[PDB]
């Protein structure tokens, strides 16, 4: 059908405050993980994370405006509007209803729930914010996106934990595919950095607990890993039908070639010791984008740095890609963002497609003991330039939900 | 490309517990809403609402796996499982890989977020559950369902507010045509009854505050209408590739023909008066089903009760349909149900396919005093038996976010 390209990107992450500022971070193998400021979590046995640092809302928003939003859809908007100045498309009476936006989140208001909910016990339901709501909800950086920039198009989200950003954009995709739309918004973003994240993630056992040394938590395939870091921020990418791009010369990033999805139908937060699930998962993407598994030469890894996870996925990479497997380079942005859940798969996506640009595998932080099996190049400690034609982002989402996007150089 | 059928249907609404006891309620022109029960609200604007009466989740799930889940899950899986049985589709080793799941919420956990809130600020973090996250997000109806039936295929959730279970059951039968999957459950759930949802909605100023007569509060076009009422519950699709379907003789209720989607790009709560988005998603819809306005006979409208979103329903249909639009005919159903949010769609994709089996509009109920400009068949009071090819299900949520499916005889 028709082919889709990427023609601008912008981010909010624990490295930077843009795509820039972001990247420059990962190719140094800087740690954006510190102790958590903004609360006080002494009574918690997570007490650090991946903060976004000096964000400053009226970048983009008006002070009323914002006031109404929870950080995440403020940090949704802030990456999408970044990635629709980026991309230099002008929107007009021609084209307004050719474009659309699928921005989600895996937790989203939980910061507005938590704060409204105080409200309500204390002092009953008339202290409640009017705009609760529609500050609250997932489809609300869609919706506030949509309205400030006057898009028209196809209008939703996503909500796949780990695999937000991945469906997001995929699904973005299939929309200008299809012919729904010419132009897509997708991404996604999080902050579920409140009493409620770290406490619910805590309780699940879920996440690091090396209060002692956070930059080192994140040690993905690393024998002593103890779990993910809870990692805030907001990643959006503009997708184009590639020639509508051509004709407004659009400058143009990478090609979005294939999306990929599977269900593991095991457990709700644990995989399948062989990864089955991720295998079928990646192989669906090779498919659709009409590629052999030997012309893939990078993959930018779920590695969350959790016990089960973290080898599951060396297990499939090694069934899908066979002696292919030690040729490609994988690599996880996790060891030095942490997982920005929702966010995560925006992000990954980005860095998937600078890693086509700049021909640079982002390197695997923290990676000091390779487990049993982890026995490919994992980009250890160091950024490793090389030859990228096709790079694989992979999500794999509590309740065995699996996405995987594939990018190819134009 | 492929066609798309619908096989398998399921359903938890204020009128029944299945989809047989619901329908035979809609044609009777029942109520569905009533004082709520299950809390105290003596200290709301709005007492009353659409609850699921005498849900016994242990015909579903075993009483400890339940205990996991908030009840937008339960009610979820609930549909979704009758869908599957209704469908008589049997899951193997050959077909696994081809089945996923789509079924999305509007709000979801909002119970169960409420409840750990409440532990949290009492009694601190180490109160909150292990399954606070993965019993909460709304992803997990997709999840459970996958892992209890062995659904290897396509696993996401959507989160568009009223547009939710439209959306669902749109981008399901898009995997289907597309190739990705053979069949799909979808739709939506909701259970959104919480201090934090009535207080939420109060607070927007968005709910009926008719509790003197809760029956006659839903009553869409009508000029004493005063905003929407707040229901729970749950519908679910199985959508199947048309030759797929045929092979195993399974029995088809009708055929998805069509999806569509808009932004209004103007309010989060409050549409264009002349309800420009939705003719342009409606155009849209039968654009993608190859249909003229002139062959639709039926539309399930949006229809929420509000005070600016249903004469702009009224502006878009006129607009869209032409003179045509005295000759169809179109009626809320939420004048019986209420409005279940991110499971209207699901519930009314379901009655939009029963009007098409049984051959009969389903009435607008409460249509006392049709308000100015609102003079077309909007079957007010009774059902009225008449001929139907063609059917429309429409929903436009906060945000301006807009669906519609258009459903066929087969
Ligand atoms: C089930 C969700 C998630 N899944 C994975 O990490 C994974 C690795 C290989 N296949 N799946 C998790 O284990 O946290
Ligand atoms: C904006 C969400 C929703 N929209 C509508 O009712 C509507 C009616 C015609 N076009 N949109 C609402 O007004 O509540």
């Amino acid at each position: 059908r028709r082919r889709v390209v990427i023609t601008g990107m912008g981010m909010l992450s624990p490295l930077g405050l843009d795509v820039p500022s972001s990247w420059e971070g990962i190719l140094a193998g800087r740690s954006g993980i510190a102790p958590i400021e903004h609360m006080d979590l002494s009574a918690y046995s997570t007490r650090f994370g991946g903060s976004v640092k000096g964000f400053n809302v009226e970048e983009y928003l008006s002070a009323k405006e914002a006031r109404k939003l929870d950080l995440f859809i403020q940090y949704g908007l802030a990456a999408s509007f970044q990635a629709v100045r980026d991309s230099g498309l002008e929107v007009t009476d021609a084209n307004r209803e050719r474009i659309g936006v699928s921005m989600g989140s895996g937790i989203g208001g939980l910061t507005n729930i938590e704060n409204n909910c105080r409200s309500l016990f204390e002092q009953g339901p008339r202290r409640i914010s009017p705009f609760f709501v529609p500050g609250s909800i997932i489809n609300m950086v869609s919706g506030f996106l949509s309205i400030h920039l006057g898009l028209q198009g196809p209008n939703y989200a996503l909500t796949t934990a780990a695999t937000t950003g991945t469906h997001s954009i995929g699904m973005a995709a299939r929309n200008i595919a299809y012919g729904e739309a010419d132009v897509m918004v997708a991404g996604g973003s999080e902050m579920a950095a409140c009493g409620l994240g770290l406490g619910g993630f805590g309780a699940a056992r879920a996440l690091s607990t090396r209060n002692d040394e956070p930059t080192r938590a994140s040690r993905p395939w690393d024998r002593d890993r103890d779990g993910f870091v809870l990692s805030d921020g907001s990643g959006a990418l503009v997708l184009e039908e590639l020639e509508h791009a051509r004709a407004r010369g659009a400058r143009i990033y990478a090609e979005l070639v294939g999306f990929g999805m599977s269900g593991d139908a095991f457990h709700m937060t644990a995989p399948p010791e062989d990864g089955a699930g991720a295998a079928r998962c990646m192989k669906n993407a090779l498919r659709d984008a009409g590629l052999d598994p030997r012309q893939v030469d990078y993959i930018n890894a779920h590695g969350t740095s959790t016990p089960a996870g973290d080898i599951a996925e060396i297990a499939a990479v090694k069934s899908v890609f066979g002696e292919h497997a030690h040729a490609l380079s994988m690599s996880s942005t996790k060891s030095m963002t942490g997982h920005l859940l929702g966010a995560a798969g925006a992000v990954e996506a980005i860095f998937s497609v600078l890693a086509l640009r700049d021909q640079v595998a982002p390197p695997t932080i923290n990676l000091d003991n390779p487990d049993e099996g982890c026995d490919l190049d994992l980009v250890a400690h160091e950024a490793k330039p090389r030859k990228i034609d096709v790079a694989l982002s992979n999500s794999f989402g509590f309740g065995g939900t699996n996405g995987t996007l594939v990018f190819r150089r134009f």
